[PDB]
């Protein structure tokens, strides 16, 4: 009616986001004319029950896909009463290292891979008590049998284009009703800031196909694939002729510091990279059994991007994007990516 | 057809809202426009058995119907001419009208419960509970949240209507949510909280769901629903402010026990007899919002009142306490 | 394609409407173009298998089918030209008629209750009950109400006809519903109200529900389902009118019997012998409105007739006793 | 396989019963051969986590397990020696130790409800309702009574036990039941209403009915649930009674509260303030039945405790004020 | 038909029982007359696909066959003569026979978690959760313990086999049960908790329940699920016994890590490093019954094993580190 | 009713039974009293529309009747005199006849799976599948076994029949089994595994389960069904054996190709060409068990043939190619 509804979106102290929505008098136009504002930190795990209570600072903002018109969703990041960063807000850290960098200009580009499951938490679409035909057929599958709730999926896809996030493709993976879509190229924190958005339109959207997300790197034991988020990487250097010189400097400071990263890089990878492998660090070109791997179009051009495919399904951009450019691109004294683990 | 449906919409002797509708015909451009009406107060538990009336007080589009057709708030009147035993609009407007120059401003939220047609809590695993309470406090996921989608078509409504609805929100217990009404001036907070539940049970309607306004719906650790009522006057508005905050919260204090009166039914399962307040306290009784300690001026946050309450009520109170007590009329003795 | 659809709709000797449509080459716009038509009086208990015949009485636009598409209010005539035994559309006529200078108007209450595809009263509780009686008079709210949706549609579906239903509302038992038609002049009240239960029972088709005008659906102390008929004549609408309502209530107070004897079958089950009056009274047979009294003019609420009476029939010998007998017609003796 | 089975059965810190089972070596013929035994306190609430032991004080046949396998009633004591905060059964057995002469008799009439494996009334009409009461009380027919077989399969139990069941009943509300155990003497009286209860739990898991013994299972005028116990001593029932049965209702019109205090918790929902007693008068606090009355000797009911009584506690409290206090034991007191 | 059916039981290169029947030609009288025989090791995880024979070690009646038929342990031996990887049965007993004259004796408290045929703990709430842990603990009444039928067709088909089956209980966690074994002696225990297990799983069958030996079924405060196996040596049982208890309590403390080692996988999930003992202390790594610990005499409490620990395993490395070594065997090094 | 109830039991032309029943007059006692009979050979595949004779064979109790009625195994002749296309009994038993002297001893392993009333796999997931192989083989524990009361069923009747039916055990596919009969003499061998089997497909029946002999049920890595051969002559069976258990199979070693033309249709999907022996060796086409090996004498397992094969054709040829053909009979051409 003349007003314009603002849903705030935030990460908690679990693994999720959170959001709530608020009337504006006015359509907006700018970050600058968005509010702060606040919510019950203790409700979800991010302040205690006094020095509880915590702050919401715009920090991207969208067309809201599911409202529609001139409503829009509204990322915000975490602080505390102090002007603090809570502790599950790595935006800030990251953000350091990329202003920092900004000469560099990485780009990154995320594949995220997630699981769907039932109302029941059984794995969506799966035969009742039992499972579906060995894997195969799935991957990038089409046909009735072959893959599952591509509408949900389609829905995605075009909420993601709406709100103009940078999405890249979608596809079927490899264990049945098991997907990626992709998001890239992005520019430093920008990385960060989309793939979550494309993370709240999952959720989001999944809820009206009664579809619970899982980013869990190993939802199903055994066989059945593991789920990861294969960061592309790539700095104006890498990007100009005659750059597979600093992509290849670039995996070899990786290589020194694959404890650090992995440490990083998800919980419960270790029943995913598992032998890839989650001690070992391997690299080379087209071998999606290295921890690095250099696309064979790259290589033959002699530039562009190398993909590290360690980073499991359930990482937080804003610590793996982080790292990387502390790693690929200089640390800080100003910041420490491997500390942000407050 | 060139016709206008009218739906009355007025408050009965239990704690709900009733309604029927009437064809005009033309479309209405001002509240002077609207019949007197009545209905039959014995059907409502209103009147004995030997008839009520009803008192246009404001109108909105119908965010049902559409088109020109409209939602008309009525007050009721027996045929004394005299408010209705339930009828406490008029008391509270006596308070408003007075203390005109004071211009409070209010901002209810809201808190409500989502119910089966079989009176079980909504979506709730069959005779069992969902997890534990954490995840669902403005949650987004598949099991973290339930009916989003009534919910949303709740906050549509609320703002085809034009009603002043700040914002929504999921609360802490599972299928237990929040909307926000605010800010709005003496009368109208009363009118408009009153529309925007006539428009969540009857959008509930469509999707099966009771709506309970029950302070603690579940016993146990299951969060309780409250109405959180915001205050503030222009003295407390303008630079200089948690001045008259806190002396407002000092009256408030005083009047504890009368406020309580009011401010809901069993909210004794939701402390009753202690008062309290601080900034930034989500324990206390009255809180001062850290921004507004902060700034030095702005609101207070009344915590006591229950999700049941009457905002005629509490609204009249609370301006009866705050900004001063008329011969004119008793808050607390308008319980009739 | 370029042609009409017009669905011809009577009564027949059971209680109910019948239809069929036929296509006509062109768009309507005066009765006079509709055709005579007839059906097999045999399949609807008017004739004996050794054939009735349809006159266009009103027509409309019809609610479900839309575009130029139209519905058409026909009177059942028997071969001989003369009236068939189940239309008293024609005896009525005849007394509005004779008393046009009177202007009659009739404003009826239709009340009706909602039943399922197997016969059990919509929405209850499978094998059981609703709670008791009180929180569904114009209920809102989940559990409050029942097809409300179906009910909607009806009330949308009269309006564009252009019937002149003046309001809709929910009543006291649960899946029991009332709309108002009014006010009409003579015959019209009849054609219109016999319009809008076509439209009632055809819209709920579309909902699988049953539409009952018994008097008394569910035995004990449910609410029955009546129809109540208001009247006024042009003294009585005019200032120092209720001299003439009260004369007419004189009349009225004559013919109690005879009017019993239309009003409805089984009306028993819904005080039958017993003939009373006076103002605001939902006990008396006859009920002068508060605010009629008050002002000085309006109209008078006969409160006897049944859910299910003919209108023609009730509004017919209200105008006999009221507006006095022609000797060119006897309403209580139509009944052939 | 020659070995014994002898379920050990207990009262819990909250209103339940908890059982385990062991092996014997061989058929038991007394009460002596029964060994001590023991649980975690702590998982029943009976201890705080820094361990209860298990005194058989009668046994019966298992009806369950049937054979010569055996149920044993256990009190429970802490490792002081002590009986625990919920062992009333010693506390009491101290006053009618004390009072053997006088021969306390009892019989109680133990009402309770059904439910759902989803806690609602068992069998009652999906979301609603059944109809109204009056064709339940001793009712015969299929919708009049509710799971009457598991009520069968409990009497049988309780008589193959060999507990002193005198009958059974459906009550008035739909799904409510009542069986009398009596009489018995002393301590007899709680030992067996006890067990009988185990008897009736566990029985009704082989139909998934749930048992509850709350005082007001549904709000509103459906029926309370009530322990009425019957009381006498040797004199009562011998020529000349009611001069001692009118001296002991009088004994207990002094004591009425701290009867009350005992008598069940939120009987309130169920007059708990006064005292009043008559013959035949299902309305007073104490009833002289007329047959009593007219014969001169005999028993009074006190109809004043809850379903949700321990017999413990009630026929202790009984025998304490109408036998007489000692300074050995304070029934009111054992509140532990 | 004159025939015997004898079901050959062994233990796989999972955690699980395998059978397979074979007729005999007559009844069997001693375990001399039951035959050696084989399987296909490849398909158990016990060979590689290029056999393993099985070794008659007890047998009983078939609870499920019944008659003459018999339910046969056999041990795994490879075609070397060797005992297979998984067969820890030799090496115990060389422990036990080493250690005849202690004649040491164990109890098992066999711990178990009921499940789906959907791998949902069973009867559990769908998708969703019981009520919190409290009421489950030696319950009794329709919500308060799952599938207790199959718990009690255990309980019999053991003691029909001959089973020393102490007794049983409903365990903390609903759906969670445990039955006891003992007391045996030496390899006595391993054989017959074997069977007991091999009961249970088969009994189960028949129910579509799965059971699950896992240490902590569900994550979380519900409960974890062990096998508490209780000691005991000729010198503990006889007066003064508390010394030797005390002496084998901290042989033990000082192989607490050897322990723990066998005692079950993802024991961690259910303190795991910290070794303690006391007296009545469901808190410590061993507990001394308050009844032994006042008595002077008796056995002690392992609480550390899990649920799904090998009972060969657990009282073979008990006999070792209590007892005393041998060169001729190492349980720790048992574990190929 | 002293009568009796024999059913004649027959193989057709296709790979089933077929059944009659007919009332006899009194018990019998020896085969000699059991009369031929007949059936319409056109209705079975056996004839051409211009009548097949029934020759009982052998008779065995019936174990679903029961009492003193019995089932009779017939072979089927035609009205030359002439064994029908599908008796292979009759050249089988000239072979057998022959080589008396030697006394060949069979022992069949009959593997089948188990199928809905839908022909999909009996209790696998809807619409996909169960985990991977390995836990099935021999299983035990509710996922693990599939329709174990009806295998028990059957191996019940085959005993009471008397069959020489030596043991049961749980496949490697999930839902599929084996039986194993012997050891039988001759022509005894496909006598047995034939009833076997009717009595097989006759108890499914009241499972609702169909019996599959196919060779591969499913496609894939889920195994496939075969009918393990194991053979004897009274030479092998006395020391110094494997000498001509060595010389049989170097006979067979010749043979492979015509031995493998009987042995089962669609054998190819389950090596077929390649001919190979060796001693513990199930991936030979003949096996000599480690057991035999050792001691020097014994049988040897033929794992070629199918589980659809006919017995009496692979029992015939094995007897033709390791006793010696004749002149009077060639099994081979014995496929008419």
């Amino acid at each position: 009616r003349g007003r314009i509804i603002a849903e705030y979106v935030w990460i908690d102290g679990t693994g999720n986001l959170r959001s709530k929505g608020r009337t504006l008098k006015k359509r907006i136009t700018s970050i600058d004319q968005l509010p702060e504002w606040n919510f019950d930190g203790s409700s979800t795990n991010q302040a205690p029950g006094h020095d509880s209570d915590i702050y919401l600072k715009p920090v991207a903002y969208y067309p809201d896909p599911f409202r529609r018109g001139d409503n829009i969703v509204v990322l915000a990041a975490c602080y505390n009463n102090d002007g603090t960063p809570n502790k599950f807000n790595h935006r800030h850290e990251a953000a350091k290292l990329f202003a920092a960098h900004k000469d560099e200009e990485i780009w990154f580009g995320l594949e995220q891979e997630y699981t769907l499951f039932d109302m029941y938490d059984d794995v969506y679409g799966w035969p009742k008590g039992g499972y579906p035909a060995p894997q195969g057929p799935y991957y990038c599958g089409v046909g009735a049998g072959k893959v599952y709730a591509r509408d949900m999926i389609e829905a995605h896809y075009r909420a993601c284009l709406y709100a103009g996030l940078e999405i890249s493709g979608i596809n079927a993976e490899v264990m049945p009703s098991q997907w990626e879509f992709q998001v890239g190229p992005c520019t430093g924190i920008d990385m960060g800031d989309q793939l979550w958005m494309a993370r709240y339109f999952l959720h989001r959207v999944a809820e009206e196909f009664g579809i619970k997300i899982s980013f869990h790197p190993k939802p199903l034991k055994g066989d059945w694939n593991g789920a990861g988020c294969h960061a592309n990487v790539s700095t104006k250097e890498m990007r100009q002729p005659g750059g597979t010189k600093y992509i290849e400097q670039a995996i070899e400071k990786l290589s020194k510091r694959h404890a650090e990263h992995i440490k990083l890089y998800g919980s419960d990878n270790d029943m995913r990279l598992t032998g890839a492998s989650m001690t070992a660090f391997s690299s080379g070109v087209a071998n999606r059994g290295s921890s690095i791997r250099i696309p064979r179009s790259v290589a033959k051009e002699g530039y562009g991007y190398f993909e590290d495919r360690r980073p499991a399904s359930n990482i937080d951009p804003y610590l793996v994007t982080g790292i990387m450019c502390e790693t690929v691109c200089g640390a800080i004294d100003n910041a420490d990516m491997t500390k942000e683990f407050e």
